[PDB]
């Protein structure tokens, strides 16, 4: 695979890397996602509590409790704007 | 940089590096989005220009003939969706 499809599929598995460890296979639950951010982001384990799980609550637009995969793309794009704003000075 | 940021980084990579070509050094023009996809997505290469445009037309949401950041953003995420499935089960 070229280097853009790589990273989509390297994103892609992270999700169900997390997923399927509890309850449905193919949504994180607040344990699931908050582990796959400690471990996966950079800053994830320096990161306050309270902070990820504003984060995780925010991300839970349906509020079933569960992020699934479609709101762990909002995440991937919040993530993508970040980056993106502080190298444009 | 850890898994989530380094594919997250990359991504954002290879935009600013085809936005700077011309114009809009934060945008991607029809022949920017064309050398970016033909370049680094796997399926690049074999898509014809009808399709290229076709994309353009559909990332396009306010109509400046141009993807910024934000709309490409939304094209990384149809094609997150379009991976994850083929990991489904
Ligand atoms: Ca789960
Ligand atoms: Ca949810
Ligand atoms: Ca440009
Ligand atoms: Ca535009």
């Amino acid at each position: 695979a070229c280097p853009l499809d790589q990273a989509i599929g390297l994103l892609v598995a992270i999700f169900h890397k997390y997923s399927g460890r509890e309850g449905d296979k193919h949504t994180l639950s607040k344990k699931e996602l908050k582990e796959l951010i400690q471990k996966e982001l950079t800053i994830g384990s320096k990161l306050q509590d309270a902070e990820i799980a504003r984060l995780m609550e925010d991300l839970d637009r349906n509020k079933d409790q569960e992020v699934n995969f479609q709101e762990y793309v909002t995440f991937l794009g919040a993530l993508a704007l970040i980056y993106n704003e502080a190298l444009k000075g």
